[PDB]
């Protein structure tokens, strides 16, 4: 037994996969469109699914937005350096919480920053 | 880089970690009481955490419950026998808001689950 994934909807795919790979490092593993449901998803990751855990997006073409409650926390990523990672995500206008730091996604959700080791 | 877990926030602590390992047999990787914080954390998983991603469950003592949205979506967990699964789940009490159904190739084997606290849990069988 293991965990695949942790699934997220966002408002506007491009966005959210910009900060993906941008202020992460993570790589698109997979992206599918569905016209028949009018959604598209796609995963983003580190190793293969069939190695590692991978972050799922999901995206209905017809939602403007998404009420995001107090329920869901974060999603916690393992960097080398916390101070650089959250300061490439400032520099690029990405919003930054003011050897561990919290950065938001497009879509609001928080992204924990923790140095391998700690 | 690598992902080392997902937090959800928990009404009760003891019920949803009850569902964690007994309905879908993770173990309890941490557990720390915050009484400066008024919180305790939990993780379980099915791997140290070194070696892959877990899941952080928070319970906040001064809350009853959580307003979840309609952004977060769901954690997918990866199973030998879905049918199996689903059935021991709801042997324990909890609700399976998608059975498995036939399995059968090239049918894709996904159920989903419901934890104590309304959190999506989506089963995938080995193979799909
Ligand atoms: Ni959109
Ligand atoms: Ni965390
Ligand atoms: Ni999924």
């Amino acid at each position: 037994m293991r965990i695949l994934h942790s699934m997220l909807r966002v408002a506007d795919l491009e966005a959210a996969l910009e900060f993906y790979t941008r202020a992460l490092d993570m790589r698109l593993l997979r992206r599918r469109d569905y016209p028949e449901g009018r959604f598209t998803l796609a995963f983003v990751g580190y190793q293969d699914e069939r190695a590692a855990a991978a972050l799922e997006l999901t995206h209905n073409w017809d939602r403007d937005g998404y009420t995001q409650g107090d329920g869901y926390g974060h999603l916690a990523i393992e960097v080398e350096d916390a101070a650089v990672t959250c300061a490439r995500a400032r520099a690029l206008g990405y919003r930054v919480t003011r050897v561990i730091a919290f950065l938001e996604d497009p879509d609001g959700y928080k992204v924990e920053l923790i140095q391998k080791g700690t």
